């Protein structure tokens, strides 16, 4: 029926071992962590309610007019993203979520989705984040939730026709989500218009952002400089956008450079609200980012304790903590922030074969000449642990910037931030220098993002592309030129959905569709393994991962309509070249399959 | 404390922290009230970055009028130890602290230290302890016996539930009275 399918699974991994590849081999340790209780009855108010009823202008004009900062929560999704693979189920959040709904109700919002999030869902993990979304906002009608919404391309590598975005970002909207943050991978201002008009039709809060690099303080560095940023700012204003944000995913902040940023546009837009995001691989996250909200601010992004430092966000302990002898205090219960954390350091164990902690012990500097986006960073790094070592990793950073600066001196995010690393890799694992390999450009195969990315496809820089690499690399292929989201052919909706619900049956749905619409082949892949061993996500961390241990007891509550618990009596022998088979015994019976083994 | 401590002929006169229980208020105030009737007697500050907030505590004493802080290696640092000290040799760009010290040293002794910290991780913290807690100002245990504290609960085993340790030494303290802890 329908556990048949989860009992195959579990066979087919005590017998192989684990399906999703791992880095490095070791053991998670057996314990549970524990949730502190909180009051049945419903969780206090916050900022949902306020832009349910008075508005998203209204809204920001009030965000504006607090009599202190506010706090954002972005631990569920960029903590991991940093330090893990971002490879968290539901079931982790579900245990967390009604503690925060109950005790964090003053947060600004919540941030759940992200760049490196949605493609991982399907092609390690096994995972629809629709439903992820679709549970989490109904367990929490009290705060706004946030994603990371790229302007052009949706959520994937490559861009897409108008109205699909459009689609994509009203039924995000229409699921009952509140707000989105817009931007891109280099500031192009036709990313930004299409997604802020895409935001705008589809009537919720409209919030873009600008990526920040560089240092503003050094007169040296100006070739992007405070007068770009707020002529940026101008631009995007007269465009409209409820709430302006200055993002830094390689956490490069500093003082009193970002103190008079804050300064020069305060002055300017004094009815402006503002937000900020920066993470603490530079080591000095909470000086700059307390000394940089004093002056007019509105929300700040934060991260759990036990999530803290390495390359995450500031802890929101420390900032609650020494903000009391302030006029902008926090009013923060903190032993719910050590009960948070507390939380977060038992949770942080399960994942214990794959950390960035295992990899790397505490964050580091030369992100201030790596710029890399922490979970990119640390990405990178056990990558380069894995299949090299820990030495080899280092030519790659030093290659890394080369890479970077040959494409002329570009933001860095995750697309930009995956050409560049892939040019590295096509550096490195080709064994070629620089002058000799530059000097002739025509002849080299570059991998196909390379090629897209220099074919114009993502976006033109607003700097512009290097001529002579992109004359000698492109030789003679189509080159898409203005903007590319309507340049290129756009695709018709139900072409693809009768392909598909041909293909796959009548069990479709159009965020399904978009899935497969950006990668068709991993969207495969995960209704193969859905097919094969039917619903999922209602076991534990350690029974997904590592699964029973020989003769354990543990409980399984997959659906509403049925109670079962499992046992582990024992396994056979290989009969049929290699073909095992295991005893089991479920409530009031034995059962008894058949699993086929992978060295045949 | 101040008056007879420059009474006795101290050369230096340093302020001790522990449990890194600096703000940023409270310290440059503190430090204000100290440098006032003394222009040429020389400043210390030491505080273990265990809360998340050493930095920001460190650059107000620093402004405040400090001379001389203690700080710990780059790859050495956070969780419980000194704060970075890359992040205070470049945070001080156009602020009159005026290090001027190169990146690159930093650099090159944390990426040593990382390498070389691999080499104890039989009984490294970092197997049992991710990341520093602010769970200090409520219990203000010190930094170099905390690690090991928790370590060998950890480690043990049985003494992860490690808050009734922390719930029962806050009155152990209360029964000799508030004592001073080193």
């Amino acid at each position: 029926n329908r556990a048949q399918k989860l009992l195959h699974y579990l066979g087919h991994v005590m017998v192989n071992g684990p399906t999703t590849p791992i880095p490095v081999k070791a053991s998670p340790s057996p314990t549970d962590p524990v949730v502190p209780a909180v009051p049945i009855g419903p969780p206090p108010a916050g900022f949902r309610d306020i832009l349910l009823r008075e508005g998203p202008e209204g809204f920001a004009r009030a965000v504006r007019n607090h009599p202190g900062l506010l706090l954002m929560d972005t631990t569920f999704r960029d903590a991991h993203q940093s330090l893990l693979a971002t490879r968290v189920r539901t079931h982790d959040l579900k245990k967390i979520a009604p503690y925060v709904a109950h005790n964090f109700s003053k947060l600004f919002s919540m941030e759940n989705w992200g760049g490196a999030t949605f493609d991982v869902a399907m092609r390690f993990l096994y995972e629809c984040p629709w439903r992820r979304l679709q549970e989490l906002r109904e367990l929490i009608p009290n705060i706004p939730f946030q994603m990371l919404l790229r302007g052009a391309n949706a959520v994937g590598y490559t861009n897409y026709p108008d109205n699909v975005v459009f689609k994509f970002c009203e039924v995000a909207k229409e699921n009952g989500m509140d707000v989105f943050r817009v931007f891109d991978s280099l500031n192009y201002l036709p990313n930004m218009l299409l997604g802020m008009e895409a935001a705008g039709s589809a009537g919720g809060v409209v919030e873009a952002a600008i990526s920040y690099t560089g240092d503003v303080a050094d007169p040296s560095r100006t070739k992007y400089s405070l007068q770009y940023y707020m002529g940026l700012a101008e631009e995007l204003v007269r465009a409209g956008t409820h709430i302006l944000c200055i993002k830094d995913m390689a956490g490069l902040l500093k003082p009193t450079a970002c103190t008079m940023l804050v300064s020069s546009l305060r002055d300017r837009f004094p009815d402006l609200p503002l937000h900020i995001h920066t993470h603490d691989t530079s080591g000095a996250g909470v000086a700059a980012m307390l000394a940089c909200a004093q002056a007019g601010a509105d929300v700040v992004d934060v991260a759990a304790d036990s999530m803290s430092g390495m390359t995450s966000q500031p802890s929101m302990g420390a900032l609650v903590a020494c903000t009391r002898g302030t006029p902008l205090d926090t009013e923060v219960p903190m032993e719910r922030v050590f009960d948070y954390s507390e939380y977060w350091e038992g949770a942080r164990g399960l994942y214990a074969a794959f950390d960035c902690t295992a990899t790397m012990k505490s964050g580091n500097s030369d992100v201030y000449e790596n710029e890399i986006p922490g979970g990119q960073y640390t990405n990178l790094h056990f990558q380069a642990h894995s299949m090299g070592l820990g030495s080899k990793f280092k030519e790659v950073k030093k290659a890394y910037v080369e890479a970077n600066q040959m494409l002329g001196d570009l933001i860095k995010v995750t697309p930009s931030s995956k050409i560049v690393g892939d040019l590295a890799q096509f550096m490195v694992q080709n064994g070629l220098s620089r002058a000799e390999a530059e000097a002739q450009a025509e002849e080299l195969s570059f991998p196909r993002s390379v090629v897209e990315f220099l074919q114009g496809y993502i976006g033109v820089p607003h700097g512009g592309f290097p001529e002579p690499f992109r004359s000698k690399v492109l030789k003679d292929l189509p080159r898409v030129e203005g903007r590319p989201g309507a340049s290129l052919p756009p695709l018709d909706l139900q072409a693809l959905e009768k392909e598909l619900v041909d293909r796959h049956g009548e069990e479709v749905t159009p965020e399904d569709v978009l899935s497969a619409a950006m990668y068709p082949d991993v969207f495969a892949h995960f209704k193969d393994f859905t097919a094969t061993f039917g619903p999922l996500d209602s076991l534990n961390t350690r029974l997904f991962l590592q699964g029973p241990k020989i003769a354990e007891e543990f409980e399984v509550e997959l659906e509403r309509g049925k109670t079962l618990h499992i046992k582990a009596l024992a396994v056979s022998d290989l009969n049929r070249a290699g073909q095992r088979q295991v005893f089991f015994e479920l409530n009031g019976q034995l059962r008894s399959i058949l699993v086929k083994d992978t060295q045949a």
